[PDB]
């Protein structure tokens, strides 16, 4: 729709933050669009990623790290608030001790810190959605 | 780039018929960016197809068809001629006994068939490619 797809944006994070998406699947559930979005290192796709946050829409969410180059342990969760065909809101809040996602208003997944949020420099959001609406906010010290 | 990305053409194949793509993949291999192409046996993304090819360039190429809305058999390749960072050509020529997929001009992937490609209404080229060019043949009786 209306946001470029691969969508990137330099940000930074830090406690009380929130990133803020809306968007669409480009596909029926039935075809397993994905959806991710990564807390990246620097502008460079290639980098370390502190949060990467996957969806492959009506089966499950990957989360995991990306470390001096290498993935680490990965989360898997089969929670799917997501609806078929459905526009989603997803919030991402930088909570002191880990990330929580909310989908549609509801508290959907959690993700400790491994890396301090301070270390992101992008986001990337990309995959298999349009996008209306991506906010990072900046109000806390 | 210059195609729309989800691609959907109507398109009607049989016995020499050749599906040509010409593309990029949107990000670096170390982000494991897919492509998929899918021969459907109608208009609509939820039906069946004929012909389902996925790669997640870097890692491994997918096959198999969906009948009567069930995925069958997979085939599974981890054949990569696919280059990071680089175009593609995409050549997948319906011979009699099966798709034959040439991948700059190698011969790459093949699959038996498993209904009849005559039952092909439709091609749709998604995932995280752009696409310069997208061609189906129409040269034989
Ligand atoms: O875990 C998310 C991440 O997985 C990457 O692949 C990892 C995989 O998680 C892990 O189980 C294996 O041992 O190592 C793989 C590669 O280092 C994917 O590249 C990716 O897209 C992510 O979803
Ligand atoms: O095989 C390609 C196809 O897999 C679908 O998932 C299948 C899977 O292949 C199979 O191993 C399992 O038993 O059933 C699954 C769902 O019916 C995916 O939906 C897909 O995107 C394709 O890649």
């Amino acid at each position: 729709s209306l946001l470029p797809v691969p969508y990137t944006e330099a940000a930074s994070l830090s406690t009380g933050s929130t990133v803020t998406i809306k968007g669409r699947p480009l596909a029926c559930f039935l075809n397993a669009p994905y959806l991710q979005v990564d807390f990246h290192t620097e502008m460079k796709e290639e980098s370390d990623i502190v949060f990467h946050f996957q969806v492959c829409f009506g089966r499950r969410v990957v989360m995991n790290s990306r470390e001096y180059g290498a993935w680490k342990q990965q989360v898997e969760s089969k929670n799917m608030p997501f609806q078929d065909g459905q526009e989603f809101e997803l919030s991402i809040s930088v909570l002191p001790d880990k990330y929580q996602v909310m989908v549609n208003g509801q508290s959907s997944y959690t993700f400790d810190h491994r890396i301090k949020p301070e270390a992101v420099k992008m986001v990337q959001v990309w995959r298999d959605i349009s996008l209306t609406k991506f906010n990072v906010s900046y109000l806390k010290r």
